[PDB]
Protein backbone atom coordinates (compact mmCIF):
# COMPACT_ATOMS: atom_id res chain seq x y z
CA UNK A 1 0.00 0.00 0.00
CA UNK A 2 1.74 3.54 -0.86
CA UNK A 3 -0.02 5.56 1.98
CA UNK A 4 -1.17 9.11 1.30
CA UNK A 5 0.77 11.89 3.83
CA UNK A 6 -2.15 12.70 5.72
CA UNK A 7 -3.44 9.28 5.44
CA UNK A 8 -0.36 8.17 7.18
CA UNK A 9 -0.19 10.86 9.89
CA UNK A 10 -3.82 9.63 11.21
CA UNK A 11 -2.64 5.75 11.04
CA UNK A 12 0.65 6.75 13.42
CA UNK A 13 -1.43 9.23 15.39
CA UNK A 14 -3.77 6.13 16.11
CA UNK A 15 -1.08 3.58 16.84
CA UNK A 16 0.64 6.48 19.72
CA UNK A 17 3.49 7.74 17.48
CA UNK A 18 3.04 11.16 18.16
CA UNK A 19 5.70 12.57 20.83
CA UNK A 20 6.20 8.88 21.48
CA UNK A 21 10.00 8.93 23.36
CA UNK A 22 9.32 13.16 22.71
CA UNK A 23 9.16 12.37 18.47
CA UNK A 24 6.37 14.84 17.06
CA UNK A 25 4.33 13.20 14.39
CA UNK A 26 6.13 14.67 11.84
CA UNK A 27 9.10 13.22 12.55
CA UNK A 28 7.86 10.13 12.10
CA UNK A 29 6.36 11.02 8.74
CA UNK A 30 9.88 12.22 7.49
CA UNK A 31 11.21 9.09 8.61
CA UNK A 32 8.38 7.27 6.31
CA UNK A 33 8.66 9.77 3.52
CA UNK A 34 12.69 9.19 2.81
CA UNK A 35 12.73 5.63 4.57
CA UNK A 36 10.02 4.29 1.94
CA UNK A 37 8.01 7.11 -0.27
CA UNK A 38 5.32 6.03 2.34
CA UNK A 39 5.00 2.60 0.80
CA UNK A 40 4.70 -0.64 3.06
CA UNK A 41 6.15 -3.03 0.37
CA UNK A 42 9.69 -1.03 0.33
CA UNK A 43 12.54 -3.68 0.79
CA UNK A 44 16.56 -2.56 0.87
CA UNK A 45 19.48 -4.53 0.74
CA UNK A 46 22.01 -3.27 3.06
CA UNK A 47 26.29 -3.56 2.32
CA UNK A 48 26.30 -6.13 5.80
CA UNK A 49 23.74 -8.48 3.63
CA UNK A 50 20.13 -7.56 5.83
CA UNK A 51 17.27 -5.93 4.57
CA UNK A 52 15.64 -2.99 5.17
CA UNK A 53 11.43 -3.73 5.33
CA UNK A 54 8.31 -1.69 4.89
CA UNK A 55 7.21 1.94 5.78
CA UNK A 56 10.14 2.51 7.91
CA UNK A 57 12.61 -0.18 6.48
CA UNK A 58 13.11 -1.67 9.79
CA UNK A 59 16.27 -3.93 9.41
CA UNK A 60 16.96 -7.56 9.92
CA UNK A 61 20.32 -7.57 11.28
CA UNK A 62 17.94 -6.35 14.59
CA UNK A 63 14.41 -6.37 14.68
CA UNK A 64 12.69 -8.77 12.29
CA UNK A 65 13.70 -12.48 11.40
CA UNK A 66 13.57 -13.26 7.35
CA UNK A 67 15.87 -16.00 7.40
CA UNK A 68 18.65 -14.63 5.56
CA UNK A 69 20.39 -12.03 7.36
CA UNK A 70 23.17 -14.53 9.33
CA UNK A 71 24.02 -13.18 13.19
CA UNK A 72 20.82 -10.92 13.20
CA UNK A 73 18.74 -10.69 15.59
CA UNK A 74 14.63 -10.95 16.08
CA UNK A 75 13.78 -8.01 18.81
CA UNK A 76 10.64 -7.19 17.87
CA UNK A 77 9.86 -11.04 17.28
CA UNK A 78 8.10 -10.76 13.80
CA UNK A 79 9.00 -12.14 10.20
CA UNK A 80 10.18 -9.39 8.17
CA UNK A 81 7.54 -9.75 5.45
CA UNK A 82 4.90 -8.71 8.36
CA UNK A 83 6.91 -5.07 8.01
CA UNK A 84 5.20 -4.91 4.35
CA UNK A 85 1.73 -5.17 5.31
CA UNK A 86 -1.21 -2.65 4.12
CA UNK A 87 -1.57 -2.34 7.97
CA UNK A 88 1.52 -0.48 9.48
CA UNK A 89 0.60 -2.27 13.51
CA UNK A 90 3.36 -4.56 13.19
CA UNK A 91 6.13 -1.44 12.24
CA UNK A 92 4.83 0.80 14.37
CA UNK A 93 5.03 -1.50 17.28
CA UNK A 94 8.66 -2.54 16.32
CA UNK A 95 9.39 1.36 15.93
CA UNK A 96 8.11 1.93 19.76
CA UNK A 97 10.74 -0.93 20.44
CA UNK A 98 13.89 0.51 18.41
CA UNK A 99 13.30 4.60 19.01
CA UNK A 100 13.39 3.12 22.76
CA UNK A 101 16.94 1.69 22.33
CA UNK A 102 19.30 4.46 23.62
CA UNK A 103 19.62 6.68 20.12
CA UNK A 104 15.64 7.68 19.90
CA UNK A 105 15.56 8.46 15.52
CA UNK A 106 18.78 8.97 14.91
CA UNK A 107 18.81 5.18 14.32
CA UNK A 108 17.09 5.81 11.40
CA UNK A 109 20.14 7.43 9.08
CA UNK A 110 17.72 9.05 6.76
CA UNK A 111 15.56 10.91 9.79
CA UNK A 112 19.64 11.59 11.08
CA UNK A 113 19.97 13.06 7.77
CA UNK A 114 17.26 14.43 6.15
CA UNK A 115 14.47 14.97 9.08
CA UNK A 116 16.22 15.62 12.22
CA UNK A 117 16.38 19.43 12.98
CA UNK A 118 13.84 20.59 9.95
CA UNK A 119 10.68 22.51 9.88
CA UNK A 120 9.39 18.74 10.47
CA UNK A 121 5.56 20.19 11.74
CA UNK A 122 5.48 20.74 7.61
CA UNK A 123 4.93 17.31 7.13
CA UNK A 124 1.40 17.07 8.86
CA UNK A 125 0.52 20.33 7.74
CA UNK A 126 -3.19 20.89 5.92
CA UNK A 127 -4.21 17.10 7.59
CA UNK A 128 -7.21 16.55 9.82
CA UNK A 129 -5.84 15.08 13.09
NA1 LIG B 1 16.93 -11.04 11.93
Amino acid sequence: KVFGRCELAAAMKRHGLDNYRGYSLGNWVCAAKFESNFNTQATNRNTDGSTDYGILQINSRWWCNDGRTPGSRNLCNIPCSALLSSDITASVNCAKKIVSDGNGMNAWVAWRNRCKGTDVQAWIRGCRL
